[PDB]
DNA sequence: AATTGCTCTATGTTAATCGCAGAGCATATTT
DNA sequence: AAATATGCTCTATGATTAACATAGAGCAATT
């Protein structure tokens, strides 16, 4: 699948997506996009996948739809983040 | 469905390996990262076309290594990778 | 909200999907996409949702991912199907 | 377009709407939203289209605008209702 | 290994692509593949080589991407091609 | 398969061999190698493929192994060459 | 000359990036 | 009170390409 493009040399689009939720805790699909530079279509495409994977859950208030990392989604993040520190430390 | 490349791309694992070793063969580049060989070369052909890597054929032995340009990309991207973790 | 749908006016693409899951039980994405004429891409984005609700389960078979309707999905299926005869009947 | 969402799993909002007019003859855009469980803005949206496609026509009842199906409407209902059965044929 | 080429038995798919850019000036991934009848994958993968050598360059026209031979690329397409005629006149 | 390479940019080794056989008429394995500069292990490999399709047949003229074209390899020689021309022609 | 072996090529199946056209609903408008 | 222009948000899905596996094939070295 299209994973390594000129825009995602090292990190994938979902990476920045999750890293964002880790901070804001909860955010709108639009808020995720404009804050990560990742185009909206790519965001929800990965959000749909995150939902099916149980990493992220959807919240709704009639009109306002928010997304947040589930406990396992937070487990995934704090796991992949440790592979980064490795990459970069083994490295230098 | 990629469970293998969640946060990191296979391209990264390749760039990094060519940093700690400097000179590596498409076969070893694959093994030491557990990335399917067919992906290695396919990414190599792209890295070559972008001057991020230069080939060095010492006979029948093939060797791919980072260039001055590719090295800059390596030390550049990696920094971006850290700053993203710092705040988190 | 300018509407133009010559394809989905009464039935959603998600419906045809659910249905095909009852016949074959388990099938790949590139598979049900052909037996329903529903474009492959649309299928994935819909099977994901069915996974997010637990209406379907991902069962890999070697290298090819297989999607099979679950109990809760079977419920949704048979339950929402009767909801359709409760309409056709009176009309 | 936005066909299948959380509320709509099998049938689109149009299916219901028409199914409503196919039982109440002519009802106000409000009274449809009342029975269809569909929000007001959505119904108006589908109506603005139904009328533009010669599927539905207004009927001026004085100080109100009850909406009634047209001959083109039944030409669509029964013509759509059959894709359901051809579909729910294997249950 | 073993040999079974049904197509490229005398010419490389690289030969075609090179020839194309020499008469078209500017071509995209699809264009080459569509005309040369060489499969898309082979093309996109061969340009990489023509780029790693500096024989071809990239013309970014908005979204779509074009490819054109370079100085060294031209001095290659006009040289090797001569060893073609030097080869056919040997008869 | 391994078709395009650093040397076989335009023509393949099977091209050099065949087109050279027409002129030279006939020759031994190593002879082909020396002339077209193509390594033996390569020349010998493709010859095996030629002796398999009938394009070329080996004829024991002494103790060496003489490799000379055939009819199957003639219908092909002119066939490929014809396309080779269709290519350099439109280049104009 | 034939088999073994390593490496890179040709290329199809699948999938994931990002775009355009929808379309579901909520507000602010509006005769 | 009911209707529309309007602003979001997510869906339908086509086009480009990457992930990567199969079948080659250029080229030593061994049998």
């Amino acid at each position: 699948g299209k994973i390594s493009t000129d825009k995602y040399i090292f990190l994938t689009p979902r990476a920045y997506i999750i890293v964002h939720l880790l901070k804001v805790g909860k955010a709108k699909a639009s808020e995720i996009s404009e804050n990560t530079q990742i185009p909206y279509q790519t965001v929800i495409q990965n959000i749909r996948w995150l939902l099916a994977e149980g990493y992220v859950v959807k919240e709704q208030k009639g009109e306002e739809i928010y997304y947040k990392l589930t406990d396992k989604g937070k487990q995934l993040a704090t796991a992949e983040l440790e592979k980064i520190r490795k990459l970069v430390e083994v490295v230098q």
